[PDB]
């Protein structure tokens, strides 16, 4: 009945690889709670190791905060398994990430959906700020689709868990998502809720460009000098200046001057009330989102025979 379940290796199975990232590698899997008689679809993240790793109790302590979160727009940790590696277990979101979703469905996404996503992301980030948990890796890749009209943030607090605020991580070959990072994070490893704001601006940009790569082609080693010269991501073609100004504010050098998440919830909520005033999308009025389960991503994950007879984590808990 633990908030953070300590799962035995025998309790869960990695079924297929999803992909790798800076902080680790994710798998589709099944969780079979020990005494019970159900199979629950889970994502399983196995982390990158360190030469001088943290003690288990310290890892458990940070993971507890990740399991403690209770908000509609934030994913929560269901379990953890410590061995020679750290493995994190969470409810599988089979519609996939919002980044893949905008890239796939560009021609059917209207202004209402895009603005509603921005609100939802800002609400989840405001909830993390209430929990005093800096995300440190907000990006469109770390926003997951529950339904086309409901998205959730994941992967918060991992950069802290892995020691990316200290020099040792970086000296030992560790990498961080530079093209999403506030300038003060790049230069001095400062991470606050206001550095998350910057990464929020980048996320919104990714959304409004239907999943373009920020500073595409520009080497990561050149990013700090580019930012220092005042250069920023360009206005997305669909955005009025009112919307781009918000993104621009999120990337001010003075972190204290950037909008707050509580402010962004209000501003994007006002825009979502009159979406066609703020985003200019051809055919906006006549745009229909495909049935969520008819998406390629969902079928690709769930139709496998290994996924025999399963119960959604929401229905089980
Ligand atoms: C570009 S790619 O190909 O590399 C993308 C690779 N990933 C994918 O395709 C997908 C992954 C995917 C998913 N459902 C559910 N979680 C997922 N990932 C994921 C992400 C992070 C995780 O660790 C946490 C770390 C800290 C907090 C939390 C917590 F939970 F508290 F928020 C979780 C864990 Cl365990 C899983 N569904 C499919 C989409």
């Amino acid at each position: 009945q633990a908030l953070l379940r300590i799962l035995k290796e025998t309790e869960f199975k990695k079924i297929k690889v999803l992909g790798s990232g800076a902080f680790g590698t994710v798998y589709k899997g099944l969780w079979i709670p020990e005494g019970e008689k159900v199979k629950i679809p889970v994502a399983i993240k196995e982390l990158r190791e360190a030469t001088s790793p943290k003690a288990n109790k310290e890892i458990l302590d940070e993971a507890y905060v990740m399991a403690s979160v209770d908000n509609p727009h934030v994913c929560r940790l269901l379990g953890i398994c410590l061995t020679s590696t750290v493995q994190l277990i969470t409810q599988l979101m089979p519609f996939g990430c919002l980044l893949d979703y905008v890239r796939e469905h560009k021609d059917n996404i209207g202004s209402q959906y895009l603005l509603n996503w921005c609100v939802q992301i800002a609400k989840g980030m405001n909830y993390l700020e209430d929990r005093r948990l800096v995300h440190r890796d907000l990006a469109a890749r770390n926003v997951l689709v529950k339904t086309p009209q409901h998205v959730k943030i994941t992967d918060f607090g991992l950069a802290k868990l892995l020691g990316a605020e200290e020099k040792e991580y970086h000296a030992e070959g560790g990498k961080v998502p530079i093209k999403w990072m506030a300038l003060e994070s790049i230069l001095h490893r400062i991470y606050t809720h206001q550095s998350d704001v910057w990464s929020y601006g980048v996320t919104v940009w990714e959304l409004m460009t239907f999943g373009s790569k920020p500073y595409d082609g520009i080497p990561a080693s050149e990013i700090s000098s580019i930012l220092e010269k005042g250069e920023r991501l360009p206005q997305p073609p669909i955005c009025t200046i009112d919307v781009y100004m918000i993104m621009v504010k999120c990337w001010m050098i003075d972190a204290d001057s950037r909008p707050k998440f509580r402010e962004l919830i209000i501003e994007f909520s006002k825009m979502a009330r009159d979406p066609q005033r703020y985003l200019v999308i051809q055919g906006d009025e006549r745009m229909h989102l495909p049935s969520p389960t008819d998406s390629n991503f969902y079928r690709a994950l769930m139709d496998e025979e290994d996924m025999d007879d399963v119960v959604d984590a929401d229905e089980y808990l």
